[PDB]
């Protein structure tokens, strides 16, 4: 199984048997892209609070804290997420400015959210496909992504 | 630094040949020796004519050309044809490229590759992003364009790794 790019969806529903809030205070050893696709959910870190609503891109870095769930009045919080360990020029690119601690953030406009969500779900396509290049691939379009996100910013 | 004089960019440089008969560009181009960086050719209209030590090629709309480091280059419209509109991109793979760029000749080591006829418009229209990228005035249209031809070469292995024989 993979050692690069790994990928998926978590469909958090009201009491489901996932509606929970997730914690790791050593955060994990790769990276993380969180894209929320349905509904809205929440970040924790030391006190302080986030909502992420539809078409929020969030960055984990490695041993960043990971303390997220639903949104209380929010029925469900999809989101999906792809974890990685990035090619070594990538580092410039993961710079993203952290709503707290260093736990990035990226909001395309009302305009360019179409574009972001798309790749993303074609990254997650990638990542969980079977194809001998699948990996690579997924990999290739998480790049586009990103590259995509620097020049977004302008 | 790759092509002085027609751009700035160090890694990878694109372009368009819109060769018409009997037009400025109607003429061959001769290459004994090569170039330093690769060269993928994709004819989008018309026909042409590779030439290669008394051995020639047609390359018709959908075909792309791989002439490698030190490869020679020769090629020109097809005298029967009306033009030759073909799109190129000048490059320096990275490292990791390599695995996928022995492409099967026609001749020499020119490399070769037709799509499926239900992939050509698909290979046809991200070569041309990577154009436009890689004539964009972007501070990153230019990395943006070698992801794009990344993602070209593995949409090329990923195919031709489930295609019959």
């Amino acid at each position: 199984f993979n050692a690069h790019l790994v990928a998926g969806l978590t469909p958090i529903e009201a009491n489901g048997v996932l509606d929970f809030f997730i914690d790791r205070p050593l955060g994990m050893k790769g990276y993380i892209l969180n894209l929320t696709i349905r509904g809205q959910g929440v970040v924790k870190n030391q006190g302080r609070e986030f909502v992420c609503r539809p078409g929020d891109i969030l960055l984990f870095p490695p041993g960043e804290i990971h303390h997220y769930g639903r949104h209380p009045e929010a029925r469900e919080w999809y989101h999906q997420w792809v974890y990685f360990r990035p090619r070594a020029y990538w580092h410039e690119w993961l710079n993203w400015p952290s709503i707290f601690a260093n736990t990035g953030f990226f909001r395309p406009d009302e305009a360019h959210q179409p574009h972001f969500s798309d790749l993303f779900g074609q990254i997650i396509n990638a990542g969980q496909g079977e194809g001998r290049y699948s990996e690579l691939l997924a990999i290739n379009l998480l790049e586009q992504l990103l590259l995509r996100r620097m020049e977004a910013i302008n």
